[PDB]
């Protein structure tokens, strides 16, 4: 079926947490534990702003487990990022911390662009395409009838 | 023109930890409070990891001398506000953390943070910072 722990990157989260996708989000939150890095949250807030950002952030803190950039995350990310730099692979800081935080929390990373995280999978990251995730929740919605 | 609270971005922090800079860092740690963003710490650890140093230990060494500032709620909120008006994430968080802590941001490249100045950031090029500290050495 699907693991109980998941996460999103900022672009995927902007999609999931829209007014538009309300129904799909409601089911996702009823069924899964969602562990977001604080860096994902901040990037989501940047999109939601462009506001009463403050009130939006209180909503998010209620409904998601917001994971700080912990020392062990910084450490593990520095190790991963040193490997990626070794291969001339450029992912920005957001992507590295997002991926390391998913490794840390054993959360499946749902993203519209799994391919760019592919080189991190060797450090324990797993990913799922967002279109596929959405399709799976859409079936649950149908099934509720 | 140095205040009691200062911070560095990651390239500056790396330079600060070089052997030739040991005196400058010693004065800085003795006479100022240095408030680093966790993101700056992560980038610095990246540099040390790329050179195969003991990352765990180095983190503990840093935690013992710096005030390491998490990406706090208020920092996340303020940073999003800044980024939405206007630079990568490291730059935004570094600067927002500087604003939050009221630390002077000491950097190799002040000009890239020039757009955050409207939200209250103060910056200083590292070259000038070092001169000011050189002066304190003469004591
Ligand atoms: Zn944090």
């Amino acid at each position: 079926p699907l693991p109980p722990d998941i996460t999103f990157d900022s672009l995927a989260l902007i999609k999931m947490h829209s007014q538009n996708m309300k129904r799909i989000l409601e089911v996702t939150l009823a069924k899964f534990t969602v562990n977001l890095s604080i860096v994902t949250v901040y990037r989501y807030l940047t999109a939601r702003a462009y506001k009463n950002i403050e009130a939006e952030f209180e909503i998010l803190k209620d409904i998601y487990n917001i994971v700080p950039l912990l020392d062990d995350i910084a450490i593990k990310a520095a190790q991963i990022e040193a490997n990626l730099i070794k291969k001339e692979i450029t992912l920005d800081m957001e992507d590295i911390i997002t991926a390391t935080t998913a490794i840390y929390t054993n959360s499946l990373l749902v993203t519209d662009d799994p391919k760019r995280y592919e080189p991190i999978r060797r450090f324990g990251l797993d990913t799922m395409p967002l279109d596929k995730f959405i399709k799976e929740v859409e079936l649950m919605v149908e099934k509720e009838l």
